[PDB]
């Protein structure tokens, strides 16, 4: 839940930099072996971990706009519903459970077409029922965006 | 926009971004030659800003934070950005339109004392907004990024 070995994590910050650094690479900044990098390597993502190599792109050059979705439910077995209803829907890159104002916070990929947007929020919204208020954010500009 | 092949290069590395050439060229039926300019082209237009992980934040110590800010006037929020954007434990910060202008995400110690001396450090920095909102993330169900 927590404590993770030192060269772990040293691991990890540079993979998130980084994801495509070869076993070889990366043992020699950490000055240590390519055959244990590839086990440490290995071990983090049986160990969920590392659960995706994956990519920061501009989502503006690629045509879309991203929409974050506040919600805040009557009851905590509608908002697992919710979750679970919503959790298979490609656009929807994120779901998170909070406590604060919303207890469901969403981000959605949309396309940049303000009125492909629109119809599609609509759509996405109609498979939110019993919640008590659905706040949505249309992102004009993304100024940051890291993972850790 | 991006031809037929660099979007489906985009996908396919969402999907596992350390693919060989030698696979992706498989994948997209091309030569190795060709997946080394495009992917190269992609990145310096800037389409494709890092090579990542997605990594389970609970499983490392961590946990999320979400602080959603209104501005009294719009041209505060290019202030608050600028004054927050450094920080290291904010991962991310998008200006938006709707109830809230400001939508920041922090990467948190489980810790709550630790966590509350982080927030109280950023809250900090934001001087007066009409609301702030910080909810702390119990649980991530889905994280991807596109």
């Amino acid at each position: 839940m927590r404590k993770l070995d030192r060269v772990d994590m040293q691991l990890v910050k540079i993979l998130s930099e980084n994801s495509r650094l070869t076993y070889r690479e990366l043992a020699d900044i950490l000055n240590t072996t390519r055959q244990r990098i590839a086990r440490r390597i290995d071990k983090l993502k049986k160990l969920g971990i590392i659960r995706k190599f994956t990519i920061i792109p501009d989502i503006d050059k690629l045509g879309y706009m991203y929409a974050i979705v506040l919600i805040k439910s009557k009851v905590p077995s509608d908002a697992d519903k919710v979750i679970s209803e919503i959790s298979d829907i490609e656009y929807v890159k994120s779901v998170e459970k909070g406590v604060g104002r919303y207890n469901i916070i969403v981000r959605l990929l949309l396309p940049k077409d303000i009125k492909d947007a629109e119809n599609l929020i609509s759509e996405f919204l109609q498979r939110i029922k019993n919640a008590e208020n659905v706040e949505v954010i249309l992102i004009s500009e993304v100024r940051k965006f890291e993972i850790i």
